[PDB]
Formats: structure tokens, sequence, C-alpha cells
DNA sequence: AGTGAGTACTCACT
DNA sequence: AGTGAGTACTCACT
């Protein structure tokens, strides 16, 4: 209800040119046309409203790649969805990518940012089991060691969020995507 | 100075450890630096200046080494892993420092601080820029790929390679099995 | 409201104490008023504002009496003297004010507040000029003086006065004496 | 030549001091380390010629008492005339004020708003003595001329002091823009016709 | 509305 | 260069 209001104000301003810095929970009962004391009617504290939002984030993004997974059978092919998954979530929700490269989680307390990792490590054992599976799927496996290959993957995705947020959002991860997964196929060998 | 060099020594110290995850206060400052938090403002006219001071260094010791590089390799995919392999070493052996790379530690101070930063990576991508687009006369035969769009390339590697760096608290060493990832980023040089 | 106020008048209070000679600190006011420094900001965003209003307070309290002073009487001799113990009165009645009205507790603040201080004057001066300059519309005859040099000799007077009263640690009351004073003033309006 | 050195300097800081007070940062505290830049020295070597900044303002403000009590004793001799003195002592007030922008905020009280209270206190005294001297003047008029005043000599004292320390305030909230000894001879008139 | 501990920065004497 | 005590103002939770 209520609850919805304030996480989709608190991304509101995590996007705009003020979620560079410390949200308030006064600017943001502002924002929401309440007063701080309602606030913690609806939240037990500022680090549960976070707590919500990488919530939504972590089920957006699992979601989605078991679908990539269902949807599409070939190993690369799944890959290059799930690459473009991330980052067009991230194009298409700037504030809550600065959660994601945890710029925003600085002010906040530190057990946010473990959570943030935990969503990483699940992202990465998913692109690990795709590679995995290349071996039954397709006969041949990789040369190179399936950890390190899923880690290239998501290195270049953290990466291309973290210029994003830099650039304050002027830098968009998808573009010339098309262009750039013929580079990262050419790694998976 | 000895007190001015002391002060920016602690405040990596401060950026490396689990503080570093936490504003960096003045006083905390002064505690670690074993002095009263006016002794700061004697060397240092705002904390800002300390953070501008960590820049300039990481600026000047990336700019340079990255020079040297080129001055002492011919080869363009040689240069290219030098480079790389500099930026990750770099990051590793200054963790605290790497945080200001990231951005991370830059969102307590001044927004400018973090133009300061973008200013360093656009001038490391013309380096890796210029590296690519002189294969073409000294090996003859250019890049399939798009000049530009391979520098950002490498570069998202790299800076996707520092920032698990920083989430992990230090654990994800970057230069770990290098020379077994660096294969992967050279056949990206299509 | 009840805090708003209850603020202000603190601050006057502190502003007639001995402590009106030195800065007034949020830290002691917030001490006077028997809350927390922040507090104060939940009524208040800068203490230039309380000033502020302070400020307004004085400049409604004169200006207002002033015109009904005008519109009531109209003998111009009883209308300079009553403007005139109004001064001195606001002056003895509102201790702190006053050390605003002289710009000594304005030394610490910001100085657009002096301004708003001299407008004031200025304001008042402009009231006193219009007075002497009627005396022709009026009685028929003309001041043996420059109505300007009039109206800025009987303010040079009350300011006189009501500096006097701030050196004094409030001693020399402003209206002591003032009924044997007048005619010294009268005696002026050749 | 050591001594006459260090007075030199001792004096020399004053001269900036008072330069301060008298620009248009002078509405607002002046630091000890501002001040060694005003000049070219450090913190410690500001106070290897005063004890503290307190010891400065008093000897700027015995310089201040100085002046006036010294050009009041003259006054007194080189003129008989009881009105031509006042007339005297008035200008010179509101002159060595004008003339001196940036003690005239010590005499207003307001540059020493920063500084400790004991040395309002001082500046106290010395009203305390002009207004004795004025009111010495008042008193022998009898002696001297035959008849006295009508109003009291005390309430008249105080009222001319009271036209004057009023005069200097203006000078210093109008940022040293209205200045006092304009239209003196237009004024004085206004305040002779009070001396009844 | 009210606050505990904080927040970057200052000053006169050292 | 070094500091004890400031300074005006802030914040997430009350």
């Amino acid at each position: 209800n209520r609850r919805e209001e304030i996480l989709q104000s608190l991304a509101l301003m995590l996007e705009s040119s003020d979620g560079s810095q410390r949200i308030t929970t006064a600017k943001l009962a502002a924002s929401v046309g309440v007063s701080e004391a309602a606030l913690y009617r609806h939240f037990p504290s500022k680090t549960r409203m976070f707590d919500s939002l990488i919530e939504f984030i972590e089920d957006s993004l699992i979601t989605r790649i078991n679908l990539i997974l269902k949807d599409e059978k070939d190993t690369t092919a799944r890959l290059r969805l799930i690459v473009l998954l991330l980052l067009g979530f991230g194009e298409r929700n700037p504030g809550l990518t600065r959660i994601l490269t945890g710029h925003a989680l600085m002010f906040e307390q530190d057990r946010l940012q473990g959570r943030i990792n935990q969503l990483f490590e699940r992202i990465e054992a998913q692109l690990r089991q795709v590679l995995r599976e290349k071996r039954m799927r397709e006969g041949e496996g990789y040369a190179t060691d399936e950890t390190l290959l899923a880690s290239q993957i998501l290195a270049f995705c953290e990466g291309m969020l973290s210029r994003f947020v830099r650039s304050e959002f002027k830098y968009r991860p998808t573009d010339d995507f098309d262009a750039r997964w013929p580079l990262i196929a050419a790694q998976l060998q």
C-alpha cells in the first residue's frame, strides 16, 4: 500500500542527481508527502527499506534468469540473454543500480552489502551452471576453467554497471551490446 | 611534509580497514593519526583536499607507469596486457585507494572528486585507444571490432575486477589467476 | 508556537543578561531553554532566522506605534515628543532587543541583519523628516534649520541614549530624566 | 636600538590591527592568524610583543584615551569662553572618531564584542572622564560669566555626550558612510540651543 | 516535536 | 606546527 509508495519514491530519488548522497528519512518523508513518524509505521528502520529493494532486485533478476533457461536451450544464446538482462535491468533502473554497484549502500549498515554479495554469488552460480551444462548438451566443454569463465562474464557486467553510475547514467549499458557480445563470445573457448 | 604524508598514509589505511565501508570523520582520522582534529587543518585546508592528494597520487602513479610500459614495449598485445595488469596490481596493493577509484569512498565527499576520478578513467581509456590505433601502422593489420568499443571493453573488465575486490572486503584479489585470464581478453582483440 | 516564541524569549533574555556581551552560541541558547541544540532547529532553520524574527518584532512594534502617534496626535512638537519617548521606552523595556538596535548583538551574526536594522532607522528618520517639513504646511512657519539635519539630530540623540544604555550594562535607563530632557530637544526646533 | 626596534614592531602590529578594524572586515572578529598576516609574522612571533590579544586592544584604547584627554586639556588652555570650549571638545570627539574609523569601532563598543568584557569597562571609564570634563566646563561658566545654566549641569553633559555617542554610532552603522564632522558648523547651533 | 552522538572546521594561546 | 573547547548545524529513530 503505502509501503510501496515509499519504496517507489526511495528509488526515484536514488535515481535523481541527489541519489549520489545520503537520502535522509526526512527528505524521503517529503517525497512521499507524509511524516518521518509515518515512515516508521511501515518500516522498522531505513535499513529495512533498502532490504526490500534488494529483495525486489533479487526477485526480478532470478525470476527472469530462470525463464531464460526455460525459453532457450542453446548454451551460448543463454549467456547472451542473461548478460543483456543484467545490463537491461540496470539501465531501466538507475536508482536500483546504485544499490547493485554498492554506492548507495555506503550510507547504510554493512549487512546490506553482504546481501548484494549473495545476490551476485547467486547470479554467478547460474552462469556457472549454464557453462557446466554445455558439456552434456553439446558434447564438448570449455578450455578455460568454468569458474574463471563466469567471473570474467560477471566482471564485464559489474564493470559496465560501475561505469553507468560513474557517468551519472550517461553511459548506457545496453548501448552497442549487439556489437559487444561477439567479444564476450570469443572468450567462451 | 612528514605530518602531511603521515596523515594521508593514515587516510588510506583507514580506507583499507573495516572503517573504509563508512564515512571517514575528521575525528576518527585524527585518532588514527595520533593528533588533534585541529592539527589536520594545519597541513590541509579541508578534508576534501586530503582526498584530492590521494587522487593525484593515483593519477600520477598510474599514468607514469603506463607511459613507461609504452616506451619499453613495442608489441601492441604485450602493451595491452601490461597495462591491464598494472591497473589490477595497483588495486591489490592499495585496497584503500581502490575504494576511491571505484567511487565508493567518494560518496561522503564532494561530488567534484568523482569527476576527477572520471577524468582519470577517460585518460586511461585514451591510452588504451592510442595503443589499439597504432597496431595498424606497426603490425599492419587493424582490428575487426571498433577501437573505441575495444577500450571500453577492456576497461569494463578492469573496473569490474576492482569493483568485486571492494565488495568482498578485499578477499577477491584482482590479479589472482590473471595469467589464465589474459588469454580470454586477448581473444577479444578481434 | 509554544516552542518558537519560547526560544525567542530565552534569546532576548540572554541578550539582556551579561552573556549578551558574548556571542549567543546555540549550545548555551539550548541550555537556557532546557532542551537539546537539535531541538532548536526544529522550529528554526538558522540561528540567523531567530535574529530575523526579533528584528521583525522591533520593526513592527516600532513602525506601528509610530503611525498611530501620527494618526491620533496632530501637534508637531507633540508628535516628535511621543516618537522619541517611544524609542527610549521600547529600548528600556527590551534590554536584549536594544542590544540589536545598536548593532552589538549583530556583530556575531550575518552582516545582512545590520542592514535590516539600518533600514529601520532609515524608516524612522523618514517619519521624522516628514513631521519637520509639515511645519510650514500647518503652522505656516519653517525651522531655522535643515529639516534633514533636524531629524538626524533627534535620532542621533536617541541612538546615543540606547548606546549608553548598553555600555552601562543597562544601568543608565533611557527614559530616566526624559521629562526634564525634552525641553533640550524642543529648544532645537528653532 | 633593540628596545626602540621592538617598539617599532610592537607599534607596527597596532598600526595594522587598527588598519584592519578600519577596513570592511572590521565588522567581524580580527583573529590573530589573520592579523599576523596583515604584517608578516607568526602566532608565536606576535606573542613576543604582547602577552595576549586583549593587551593589544588595551594599548589601542590607551592610545585613544591619551589623544582625547591631552587634546582636551589643551582646549581648556587656548580658550576661556565656555561655549567656545564645548564647541571644540565636541568637535574633537566627532573628529578623532572620523579620523580613525577603525578605532571608533572600539569607542562604540562594537569591535569589543569579540574581546573580553573588562575592555568595554575601560571604554566606559573613558566616556565618564570626558563627561566629568564636560561637566567641569559647564560649572565654571558661573564664575567666569556670572550666571549658570537653567537645566542641571549633569543632565546637560549627558545630553551633549549622548549626541556624540549617537553620532559615532551612526558613523559605524552606515559602514563609515555618515561622517560625524559633516555639517558641524551647521549642527552646533542646535546643540548650543540646549545650553540653557 | 525532541535528541544522542556526531560532523567538518575554527580560534587564541602554545 | 599543535590543541582544548568550541561552533552552527545534521540525522535516523523516537
